[PDB]
């Protein structure tokens, strides 16, 4: 069968911007031996602005979104489509659709959670709103010596698991730590993390310092995870990265059997 | 070209419930020599209940609605889909899409107008809500002698034009009056008609007594009319009835030329 995934984003207008991302998905598709459809949904088309402009595209986008087996909100740049992106996120969370967010997507997912769970509707990313009542996403650059100002976190870095009870950890193979590609500047405000700890939004991965959050796994959800690091760079046809493979498995509704079968 | 019309309704689930209605449309299609698509949109699919249930159908319905060239909200029975029906009406009014309402459709259109123009959001039909703050649609049956209780208005009755400046009148041929099929029980509450007279919702057709309203033409709209009477019964291939022909013409964006050309 053809499993379809809703690529939701900005730069998502078809381009090869996602060539290695789709290729990573292909690695998983080959492993599982299924077919793969990449839907290209401009997140903007998910917004009521579009409804006002061309509601054909508006409803078409959402129709496609629902028809997708899983959804992917990758990182991206620009305030554009943030609303549609978050709407898609909330949609997937409510509908218990396999959700993978990467970087920005993870960041927005946390904001979405705060807004529609903690009620902090004014929660926001300082990346786009400096006047945020609950600065969820905050600029946390690295300040290495010899550098003027901060710098984006980039490179192969080590991420530590905060717990054994982690689906991703299991997918990785019960590793105490993992090393992944990094490319990202904004991080979780710990001021609110602590307000998310009693919540079912659990943060699983952290940098070595134990400060920056890299993995989040929403509890009580078939598949709703977010990562900051970029695994598509390391995924290979032989060794596919697990967040895409796992997403695929969830998109299929195989994942539980998979793990049960023996991972 | 194929001109499509959005049949919005209950009983709209495909059936031949609308065989003479579509046939009337066919009469117009033949006159104009164009092709005709009948979309069958369950008005229920236009409601947020459906969004909650199956948003695929929800967005699909609205996608189809937008893709339609004109819309038809005919009469019908039952409270079911009233919301989606009204939503479609407001949509068409806002989007300036050719709108023809018949009986219930006309009735709901008036309510919609009151709600979203007069702000009388609790305006309603007493047919379904006896506790209505602004009883727009009220039960006004005929009370003929020998009858116990009232009766539905039914039969070929004469309708009088209230004005010369009427698009429909022009389509009819400047007739002082018209005789049409009737089948309907609820009427416009005159208590609010008088509040609609300073409005751009103009009532053009009336029964002989000058009490029951039969034709309404929304001003400043390419085509937004409602009738109580049922012209599809009298439409013939040779002499197609004009509200369907005119609707077609509007759906095409020919109507102004048509009248200009000489009607």
């Amino acid at each position: 069968e053809t499993c379809s995934i809703a690529l939701v984003g900005k730069y998502t207008k078809f381009s090869d911007s996602y060539a290695s991302v789709i290729k990573a998905l292909e690695h998983s598709a080959l492993a599982i031996n299924h077919k793969l459809e990449i839907k290209y949904i401009d997140s903007a088309d998910l917004e009521p602005i579009t409804s006002q402009e061309e509601p054909v595209r508006y409803h078409e986008a959402w129709q496609k979104l629902c028809s997708a087996h899983g959804v992917l909100v990758p990182g991206g740049f620009g305030v554009r489509g943030t609303e549609g992106k978050i709407q898609a996120i909330a949609w997937a969370r409510n509908q218990k659709k396999p959700f993978l967010g990467v970087c920005l997507g993870m960041q927005l997912a946390v904001v979405e959670f705060s807004r529609n769970v903690l009620g902090w509707q004014d929660a926001n990313s300082t990346e786009f709103d400096p006047t945020t009542s609950h600065p969820v996403v905050v600029d946390m650059p690295e300040h290495n010596p010899g550098q003027m100002g901060g710098t984006m976190r980039l490179g192969k870095r080590r991420t530590l698991f905060q717990t054994k009870n982690s689906v991703m950890r299991k997918l990785y193979g019960d590793a105490d730590y993992l090393e992944e590609r990094h490319r990202h500047r904004f991080e979780v405000n710990p001021v609110w993390k602590k307000c998310l700890e009693e919540q079912g939004l659990k943060f699983v991965g952290q940098d070595v310092e134990g400060e920056r959050m890299e993995i989040v796994e929403l509890e009580d959800h078939p598949f709703f995870v977010g990562v900051q690091y970029h695994p598509e760079f390391l995924s290979r046809p032989i060794k596919p990265s697990p967040p895409y493979f796992g997403l695929l498995l969830a998109s299929v509704g195989r994942l539980s059997h998979y793990l049960q079968k023996g991972c």
